[PDB]
């Protein structure tokens, strides 16, 4: 699983340990060992939301599988929660894009996940 | 819908209203209220297009419909218009990546647009 | 083709010509003239992988056409082997999301492709 979040927030605004508790509740939400989870946090971003430049984010989460309907609501509210509590982001100012990676379509270590 | 360009052009050489111009454009062309509509400029980039590091750009847009053949190339029109008026990048080496997403798929204020 | 590298290894730890490189690389992988061929490469970035923030990196090649499961086995391991060479990424702390794109959704030059 593969998490980005670029916003407009300044890094000093960015808390001790974020990474880490996304990995960590990453890996709670996905089911994935931690071990696998990579996260990325891009903050300092032109952007804008709604033609406002208040706090936002844009999103995305890559996983070979545990896509769906049900579960895209059980992590928006997971990450709009996270990033509204350590970002001060609202969270109807983040859009997060969740996309099913095929297998043969994920690269690592030398080879793919197929 | 969600429009993010990455250019290795620098940041004082894009013009102050950017952001907002790039906002109502897309709200016209898309048929979407502005405040739908989320974009993301990320300049400075070290970057080469046809192994030239002449200016130039990657794009994405990602909208929940309004993505299909002749509305992409309307879209291509729009954009890389701005692009050229704006930051003064060649349409010719401007790439746009264009999503068609699922609603299950885009995440917004702890939920979904499902 | 189009190919983006994020890395939390430092800006100076690139070597240059490395765009330069992955160019020459990719168009002998993809069996495209180098004039097609977009990189982008973005280091000095707040990431984790596996929890850790050793050298890592997270990429994506977007290609219309010239993707699936064997030719992407192929990419991972040259674009693993020039990670590791040029940026001393270790090939399991790098992930490369490949895809597959429609002619139609890729914008360029005022239009697309289709
Ligand atoms: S995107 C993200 N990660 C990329 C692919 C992860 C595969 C998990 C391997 C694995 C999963 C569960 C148990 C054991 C091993
Ligand atoms: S991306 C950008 N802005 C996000 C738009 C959210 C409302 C989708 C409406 C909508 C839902 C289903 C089909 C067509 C339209
Ligand atoms: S991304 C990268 N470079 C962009 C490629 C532009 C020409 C597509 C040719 C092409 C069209 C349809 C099927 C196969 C090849």
């Amino acid at each position: 699983p593969m998490f980005i979040v670029n916003t407009n927030v300044p890094r000093a605004s960015v808390p001790d340990g974020f990474l880490s508790e996304l990995t960590q509740q990453l890996a709670q939400a996905t089911g994935k060992p931690p071990q696998y989870i990579a996260v990325h946090v891009v903050p300092d971003q032109l952007m804008a939301f709604g033609g406002s430049s208040e706090p936002c984010a844009l999103c995305s989460l890559h996983s070979i599988g545990k896509i769906g309907g049900a579960q895209n609501r059980s992590y928006s509210k997971l990450l709009c929660g996270l990033l509204a509590e350590r970002l001060r982001i609202s969270p109807d100012r983040v859009y997060i894009n969740y996309y099913d990676m095929n297998a043969a379509n994920v690269g690592w270590n030398n080879s793919t996940f197929a």
